[PDB]
């Protein structure tokens, strides 16, 4: 979907950049937020035109509480903030974001642009309150080592998983973002053998190959981010998350990103990897992850985003 | 759309090959013109398949002189030879041209193989009239170095903006296309300061950033080529232009090429761009480019190139 | 179109996987074997996720028999063994065939893992009857030095010609394919001369165009290979043909498959290829090439493999 | 130079690593860091051999205090520290830094990956002080939008520019680095015209072409920065510069980084750039660019290095 | 040898661009055009260094004449104006020419760009006689179809072959090189049978092996232009033949150029070329292709060019 | 380093192909393979040439029996067949081989078409008794899973490890070439942990990262493969080992190649390898992994071996 805002279906990239804004409390900053957003494929032909691959996308999300300071009246169906999650030892907070731009391209320089761009476009009106530069980490690895994607749904899956359909027809082909940026522990992950790390992901390390059923623990991340309702039909979420860190300041980490027609999906995979199924039995890969951030986006589709204001 | 003739929508590509032709008079020459067009996919493949990218495409378009020689029963609703314009200080000439080849690949070794089949094949039923070797300038920029295609309209927009659909069912598929060989005054473009280039165009040069509404001149390009219907709704075309040139004859080029399910698009931006709006009001683009050329072509779809 | 099984329209690839099984007669055998291929998206994904370009791809095929003892209830329209041929000169065999696995991508490593990984996961539930390792000859040759493909159907055409649709609603996207490893006698086609060779094909050598219609051979592999119907209507198939060998047995192969919504089209062009149309005027390629296997197998869409 | 340590003479990358690290006062912390930096090719090595291409390059520098505590016997000819300068109306200041790694690929894990185990394996024994992740910005600028490299020296220019040779033989091989990394003032920049911007630099901003001597102001940064002795004979260093930034915190940078097998040809440089010549004539570059740091490292050659 | 002009020894590229001018008769365009090839590394690395890869090259060549207007007291030992010849139906023209660029890159921009900026230099100072656009045509090929290049030296070889040594040391590392444009008549070639071709030329057309000893012809391209001298020492060029041609026109050409450390040798096989060895018995390409253009040019090495007025 | 035979120094390729020869006992068998060989530079230029990026490369080797026919006046120092290792559990056996091609190239096609000339041009004269097909594994591994070549010596230390120099003047610029077509117990090397597998090796196997000091096992693959004389000094091989295999055959390799400028260096290594050192201490790679041949040979400079 060449050079358009709100291509959620993107394959992955090379680079990418999150970034996470705050809007003003004025009538003037919530006007120039609406221009900027509903204007977005201005910035993003203007710098995603100059390479010839046409790689650059940008999709843009919108918080709850924004999206009722511009459009009151009408609202997709499942639009809330974060729902925050307290287990015993591992919580997933609910952290402030107005505005998501989930920016990617095969080169870093064209992230870059597009995002200063759009924040130069912003001004005051906004500020930003999360910001990750996104990287491919070998052969499609986490920082934890393991190849991070897998089993992604692709193309009809895709679009069937990630976009509004004719459950809630007024927003036909948006999505449902959440965001958590997570920090690694790599000491203690590092004291973990392959085998026992392993255990904690559901996949074998450098093969990358599914545990079978009688290996596969109760409590793995793919056990636990498996969602099967009762009529046995199977739920999937569309995630994009990359490495990112800082070597002098010891950040090493993952940033999630996962789009679901239905955000409940989404939710319902937290609410099993913090509280576990059975209670208490969470995910192992939180004993070596904490997310820092946490924040719901609605992704209107392209007609909806032009729209605003 | 892999190497299938009259793909209209194909992004922009590092090489090109615009061929415009004349078809000879006799009953023959029209017989062998069309047994090519017609078979286009042909010469498409056989050069085509052996990159294994399959980056090469053809766009044939057909004249409207041409198209009553052999479409006498049905013709697509706006199909009409190129109309002149005389400005107040610029013309747009109407010039010959019965067949036009637009031809992109990633290699110009595709394009003008292409080229050579195709020119092969036709012999002496037809007479090659223009001819111009586009290739992309840094970062999509034209040589008056601006990056030139920016706000093309993609995907769905870009099928709505260029092909026929309900408003004329007999040519669904279809395109109406316009070239203008541009030849530039590189010298009295350099006399300007960037930020007078920047008012002429209405885009920031380096950056390609648009200009604010109150900074954008009322003659700039980019305002000129705005077309907007009584009920607000902007209609678009989408261009596949490209640097030309010979340093020798001091001839630097840009070949401008529009495509539009209804040519009256492309065709009112020319008279904003030529005449001015209001009139006296033109664009100042032509200040510093001529067109050597001007050509109307209409783009069938392939089951009814198949069939010509 | 990524990552995704069955699928059957993917452009051509630098390096190819040919697996053919045979299952164990018994009811784990049966079990293990669908276990696998109606999940063969997991294995597909696990190794082609670790490449960017996400050019991994991976058509299954289903022999007639082993389609039987699996879903005896509900059967393809024209699933059946693959017709053997014997004729004047030349013999197309029908050899040994359950599971076929078609692999792509831009590498061999991504191939060699993702068979590695299929045959691990069926253990000793089947047993590979034939493995090739095709890859892309310079500029989309086969090792006759002939472009092979050129006149492959693409996109819309590629996809009427080759996915079962509405003639057979059940299996609406799945498909019917053909495998022959051909054999080359290298020394026999070096003795012709280019010419000859071209005659033989029905195309020119280098530059791959099709010869003049009074100029084709009415035995050529292009007009034997060429369907049309008492209609006047064309059908076409999809072929992925690839190049293989081994220097020291001096074997040098072109490893044929082809898809079609029905294999009677491929079977016809089999016969008059074999058999010889009229009778006893065969395709000479036969001459230089020997096909020392032959199997016919079904592919499911994705939706029908993956409950089986 | 493929995979080698100390390969000041590597070509510009897509991406690049600036690491400066202080080293803890205990006897231990010294020779941890010495056993690191002493066996550098190792993670090198292990990280960049991951890579078909072995872009991965690792120089190592040293300042001359840790210098002192290693090898107190032995000193490369122009080994100090950083010297600030205070100008008239900016100043360069002298910053921390006892090691510098100047990592520079193809891609930003190869760059990330070594940092990662650089770092691992020194432990306690060294603290991060200044980091930045530099990268290219479209076709080799910088954020001030200016092609940034342009007349760097090139194969034996550059070697006779950035080497260690004959003057100081002990040490051949050798190099000396000055980083400093500079942020700019982005609005200020842009209420500049293109043409005051031309000016302060040297050069057309778009074509990268220099000024000619006619229009050439004393101050440009091309000007000052030009190295002539009393025998005509320009001096030249070899420049690595790259653009990093952060958009939350406003950051947009250029990360300078020099090497000479003199520093005072880049001492001078920058005492022309910050005092002026004549003085007051100071670079206006240093208008919009603030260095934040700035360190002065000896590039011992691969022998010296492994003898640490 | 990155963006260094006068680099002779660059292997081939996608594009090249040879420019052939001639410069005007006062003592001021005798000023300028030096002032503009001394200096020629400045638009070299201005265009060059915009391309990561730094594949762009520009080797400048000096004729006879000019020459002789310039450096009247030290001259390379064999620089002469091109020896025209004349068999008797096939000639090789000598044409004017004080300057030669002979420019490559990986695309054509690259090529272009510093061709715009080199004739903008010399303004007035220099005209330009002949322009032609080179591209690599398939794999390697000539616009006949074979591959043209193979039997070139590369590294060692290329530099004893190519560039002046101690027989000339005033001019060590300079070259001297020849350029022809050929167009040839399609038609003709095209009425011969592949294996006739193969003939001509002393190659098998497709898979580019060279004929063997007894079924190579006598007057083939690769017999007449093998140079063995009486001690048995071979004697090689450094051709960078590039493929050019107007479709409207019908031109469809190969632009020869070929460099040596003594021209002699280029001369030499010109001269089987053209009136044949025993004579008469000349190279059938010629029947084939027409040279339109003939001229030698002195290309100094970096230190000399860069010395010129 | 362009399309010139004999180029050991060449870094990693993405495919590779292995070819050893035994030569006719005929003297008509020993000319023929003389001219082949003698003006290897033809075949090598006739493929690598139509590859713009030009990466074929081909390395010629000889062995010490076939050199003796050929060249008895004249002998490298060190020149001797493949000397036979008989240890504790594992046995390295001297198999037969005359003649080497060690063909590298970014694609399989340039590899295979070398190959097919190569052995076409030597006809009857002489017979293949091996032939692997060599591949790129993901980044840079074998089968086993870990990074293959990982400390390989570069640059001028490369040349100084593999090349002929001084100590033999009269064939300067050659080297010694061991082969090993190991063949892996896969199952058996998966029973073990990643830990295990490891020790084994002696380097991290995601990561790469070579075991500390005091972790590394005595008989791992590295502490017995490291070389360190009397003097401290150290002594290195290059190798180019690429993966293979066969999924029906269920054969899983790693082609082992080695290159040194003396052969006690290479041999040593084996010997602790094989025997063990301190003895019975063995290689525990050698119980996952059976080397089924084993052959040295001579890889002469380019001028020597153009004059054969
Ligand atoms: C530190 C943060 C995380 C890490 C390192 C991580 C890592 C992984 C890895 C390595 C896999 C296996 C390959 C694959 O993607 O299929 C995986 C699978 C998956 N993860 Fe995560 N993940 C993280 C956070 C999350 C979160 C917060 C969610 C849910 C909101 C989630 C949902 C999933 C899902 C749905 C799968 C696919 C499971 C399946 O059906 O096989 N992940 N993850
Ligand atoms: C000398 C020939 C021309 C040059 C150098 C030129 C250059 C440019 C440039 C630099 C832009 C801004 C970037 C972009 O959005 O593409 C532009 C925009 C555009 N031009 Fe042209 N142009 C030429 C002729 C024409 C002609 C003849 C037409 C109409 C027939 C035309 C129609 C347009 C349109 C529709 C836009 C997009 C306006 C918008 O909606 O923002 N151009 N052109
Ligand atoms: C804010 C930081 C800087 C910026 C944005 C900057 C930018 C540039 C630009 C655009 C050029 C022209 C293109 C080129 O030839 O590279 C240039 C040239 C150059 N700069 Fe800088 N520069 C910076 C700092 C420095 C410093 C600190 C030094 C010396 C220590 C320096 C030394 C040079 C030199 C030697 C040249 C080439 C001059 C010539 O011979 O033509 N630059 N710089
Ligand atoms: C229409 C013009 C020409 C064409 C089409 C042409 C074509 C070819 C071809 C196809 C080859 C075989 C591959 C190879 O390059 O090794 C070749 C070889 C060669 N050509 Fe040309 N050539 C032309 C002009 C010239 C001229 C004018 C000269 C001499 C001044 C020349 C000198 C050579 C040389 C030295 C070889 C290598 C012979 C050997 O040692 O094998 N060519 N040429
Ligand atoms: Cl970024
Ligand atoms: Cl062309
Ligand atoms: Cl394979
Ligand atoms: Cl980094
Ligand atoms: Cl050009
Ligand atoms: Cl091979």
């Amino acid at each position: 979907a060449r050079l358009a805002p709100q291509a959620v279906l993107t394959p992955p990239s090379a680079a990418s950049l999150f970034l996470v804004l705050v809007a003003g409390d004025s009538d003037d900053d919530r006007a120039t937020v609406c221009d900027v957003i509903s204007g977005i494929d201005g910035p993003l032909k203007a710098v995603g035109f100059r390479e010839l691959a046409g790689s650059l996308s940008c999709v843009v999300g919108v918080g709850a509480q924004f999206w009722d300071r511009v459009s009151a009246s009408s609202k997709p169906a499942h639009l809330h903030p974060f729902v925050p999650l307290s287990g015993p030892v591992h919580s997933a907070p609910s952290t402030p974001g107005d505005l998501l731009f989930h920016i990617k391209a095969a080169r870093k320089d064209l992230c870059f642009e597009l995002g200063r761009q759009i924040v130069s476009a912003l001004g005051s009106a906004a500020t930003v309150v999360d910001e990750v530069h996104g990287f491919r980490y070998f052969d499609s690895r986490d920082l934890l080592g393991f190849v991070d994607g897998t089993e992604n749904p692709t193309d009809d899956d895709a679009a069937d998983s990630a976009l509004i359909g004719d459950e809630d027809p007024d927003f036909r082909g948006g999505s449902y973002v959440i965001v958590q940026k997570y920090l690694h522990d790599m000491s203690a992950w590092n004291t973990l053998s392959t085998e026992e790390q392993e255990r904690v992901i559901g996949r074998t390390k450098l093969e990358n190959v599914e545990l079978d059923d009688d290996a596969q623990p109760s409590n793995s991340h793919v056990t636990l981010n498996t969602i099967v309702d009762d009529d046995g039909v199977e739920h999937d979420i569309l995630r994009d998350a990359m490495a990112f860190g800082s070597l002098g300041e010891a950040e090493y980490g993952t940033y999630f990103i996962g789009y679901a027609k239905d955000p409940a999906v989404t939710e319902l995979m937290l609410r099993r990897m913090f509280l576990g199924e059975p209670p208490g039995n969470y995910d192992r890969v939180l004993d070596f992850s904490t997310a820092a951030t946490g924040t719901l986006f609605f992704v209107p589709s392209r007609d909806v985003l032009e729209s605003l204001g």
